């Protein structure tokens, strides 16, 4: 008996088209409906009972918080159904890593949730999307996937939705984690080498069923001669937390520290992330006196991931010590 | 006869101190004077005739354009001296990559220029600074380094100052290039495997000797639910170019495109970079219609590198086609 | 109330000495006794109650099966002692990955076992051994290390002894896993990101206490124009299994297949590994008909790791199906 | 207008076929003839005037020295023709890296030579071979390729034939170099970032036009408890040089040193390579006294590359000092 998998389509390159077969990089995203994606991979019927829903049809660089809530809530309804064994979400690659981490935090289900895209449109020579979709459905239909948290199945890899990131442009090996792939998927079969250590899905303190709005969180970049301008402007326009994408170990310019102190006193959470994204993490109290300033370090999380965690966390708490525990457990 | 090498100290972890030998990650930067650094490595006298100058004493996260120009002008004066064969700059790691690329663009000399730092302070157990500085002096004294552009000598590697970046936090292998190390330095000897392809130093059309001050350039991040606020605020407070650190292939939110069109119409250069920094590059006319909008793509350059090239380039031209040529040649 | 950690010294570069501080790569291994190593890191007193035993004093490229067994039996005795909370083994880097996998398979304990070396001798500028040994003792004394299997703590990383390998020559970042580091160790503290998925230590079917001597297993290389000569010679001088370090996916030359069929018919196990060691795995029945020939694939395990597992597996079974199961579970 | 490109087919996965579309890893190699290969990519006619020759039809794991010589001599004949601008060789991936280095050493032409394969057969879902072949023909027709030495064009990359290696099994990003890709190929266009440093093609002292036979060279592996058996057997069966694939920095067991000394006195060249293939190199006189023993180190070259260079080099010299020079220049 085959697993019941639902594919939730959101758009992306995987649903895209280029003018010619040699257009692997210049294309229009989000053109094909979910039923055309499914019919494009007839071998899906060999591995699962598949049906599709069009949740939205967007280029993922323009995704909104409202899109995330709509998708999170539809994933929760499907996961609660006895007729659903696994869920695949087809997604643009640009913000795939943000959606995957979001769902990893707010979906309290051990049913497999797989997020997948492609780096080339389905019209291109050697398009990667067909096999990525096949692999996603294979992983969503595998008992081995239960309880593993949200997964991403590109480039024959099983990556954790927590810490996989789009790290390489153009190439099909775009998605990498500092902590490695957890497995590989080859000819429909899953091979596992690592397990998640961080809190996710069924062991998460967050639940999409209790979230009807997300706090506004924005991101400012650190660099030589940076000023406090972007930090102040983002807060003046409603940011409840600022993710600092610092140089090095979340380092803050002497030009910017005084603004961040004023902003924290005014209730803006200050979360130190970095643009040093291949490995390591940001250490509390090392580059800045986080205890004295009541700031938070983002640990290993890149700025756009730290934004996702901060927004979900701030649905429940504004206690900077609780936010720091969250950044250490998820 | 030994080469004459001048060490220009600017501060950094390499000049830093922690409370104990176990403090490899929690330290105070820019505590030690250049004569103490040099005395810390008595083996330097075996490979070169070294002297030191204290140009500044900063944590590199707080570097300014004024600091870049002071260093750049001092490097120029020493490069013009018949008494100088090579130059080493000791620098904090957080913005080392920005200074190294700046010097690569504006120093019209074939004399070796090496930028070096340490990931651990010199007080730490297994501190990396001593052998990194030894290696920097060895490479700056090597005839094989002439004409290779600015080099970075950490982790026993010879990296190009153009495209090396701080990519891994905490670990001594922090500095990586998408295009690989060009060589290694072991037991004072240099071993080469690749040469630079891009324009630098003697073949650059730019010269520090004509630059009195640099154009203001700022960087805004792209992520889910990003708005145009940072972009507009940075331009309102003097930015002559904005580096867009986009998702994926320099992608721009539909919420942000109209602001960037209006800023370009009002004379602000719009340069599409990305936070996808491990490999690939941003392709002109793929994610956005750069020709229609008169925008520029940053090619493979990460945001902070793209800011440095934009500043130097804009001392010569306001023509977006010329800027694009420069982003494809340097 | 500090953990009791025993350091078992076996030699290596970490116990080595070079002629001068600039000799990071040219040195004599296995010169310093364990008490000098310990006394070289006085900070060890802050984190554990440490004592040293000299098990052997070798360059690890010359390790024998007799040496492995001697170390494995002494590790078992110490693990069984109420007075020992954790075990550190100082080792040459060349075969560290072999010893670490061996102990992971045969030590039926959840007490931390850490194997550590250095890429530079302790006489070198910026020697890595001091912080590597401090980190090893910190990890061996950490409650988070219990039940995680054998760990390798170099370059500030917590690597699984199963699949970490010496992958980079010269540099301190020598040890890598295809499946990523599991964690990091910074300023004595362990930060975890992944858990092991494969069988080890307390959940292993193997136990050093029943092993009197290991079976002879040898390795032969695959390359253009390779012949059957090495395979036949190693079997003629005692090999009970042959690890084939094939090109690609364990591929075998048409000039070698007949010899390996004859060797299997005569009772020699044939295990297909590869020299493609940065990622992926060898797939059963893909490049060769393993079912028809009664051969075994080594999965993701490199040749020298596959040898270790074959030796341990063959103390229990001669059944090629059971050997394949073992290659898929460990 | 268009370049004249000749495709020399040798077999491999790129010419392979599997049972179904989801057979990406289980296929039969070397099934499709060159004229079907070319007809499978109708877009080639947009970028070049292409014609095909079937040079051989083999699984590359079974390649012989006679095969290399036949291919090398055909390439020379086509290079010398005014009607050929560029050459593409379709090849199995298992020994692609060996053929690419061989042609880099012996083809004294500045005309582009590109070697290309695929990791999935052309019958498979999301097969990589079509775009790989398009890119190879694009690179072979590009003026930027002239004088760059032999290139390998997989995974959107331009890799040097010298030091690209099959490093990852299964995945399309299989081919990696320690020293980085030199460029990328995207939508038919070549983007360069590095140049070669080592001797090749027109600056090679070697020429296929003067080579009618290749000395027999074989490879033995180093590991724990290794003996001299494989070394002695390989030399007894005609090896004129032995590539030692050592642990670490080409290290040799104390149980193998005396055999290698006796073999060197008997005229067998001893070349120390390693199975440490992700970075670094084997340093002369470090792990063994190469001057005293008259041995050679393979520098950064992996064992199968070192075999190719030794075979070519020993067409000209058996002076160990000249061979070492060649291992330091090529």
């Amino acid at each position: 008996k085959l697993a019941n998998v639902v594919i939730l389509a959101t758009g992306g390159t995987i649903a895209g088209a280029g003018a010619s077969a040699a257009n692997s990089a210049t294309y229009q995203a989000a053109k094909l409906g979910v039923d055309k994606l499914i019919a494009g991979v007839p071998e899906l019927a060999d591995i699962a009972n598949v049906r599709g829903e069009q949740v939205m049809q967007i280029a993922s660089e323009s995704i909104s918080n409202d899109d995330l809530l709509k998708l999170g809530k539809r994933v929760a309804e499907l996961a609660e159904s006895k007729d659903v064994d696994g869920i695949v979400i087809t997604h643009g690659t640009d913000t795939l890593e943000e959606t995957a981490f979001f769902l990893n935090l707010v979906e309290k289900t051990d049913k497999p949730i797989v997020v997948v895209g492609s780096m080339r449109p389905g019209t291109a020579m050697s398009a990667d999307g067909m096999l990525n979709l096949y692999n996603a459905v294979a992983v969503a239909s595998d008992k081995q996937s239960r309880g593993k948290g949200v997964l991403v199945t590109m480039n024959d890899e099983i990556q954790s939705g927590r810490d996989v990131s789009k790290a390489v442009n153009i190439k099909t090996e775009a998605f990498k984690s500092a902590w490695g792939p957890m497995g590989m998927v080859v000819e429909g079969k899953s091979y596992w080498f690592r397990l998640p250590a961080k809190r996710h899905t069924v062991n998460s303190e967050f639940d999409i069923k209790q979230i009807s709005s997300l706090p506004q969180v924005d991101i400012a970049y650190g660099y030589g001669n940076v000023t406090d301008t972007a930090y102040k402007a983002l807060a003046q326009n409603g940011a409840k937390a600022l993710i600092h994408a610092g140089t090095g170990n979340g380092s803050v310019s002497s030009r910017v520290v005084p603004a961040l102190q004023e902003l924290r006193k005014n209730g803006v959470q200050i979360i130190r992330s970095s643009h040093v994204n291949q490995g390591g993490f940001v250490l509390r109290n090392a580059e800045q006196p986080d205890d004295k300033n009541d700031w938070v370090v983002a640990h290993d999380l890149n700025p756009q991931k730290a934004r996702i965690l901060a927004m979900v966390a701030m649905t429940k708490t504004q206690d900077s010590k609780e936010l720091q525990r969250i950044f250490w457990e998820y």
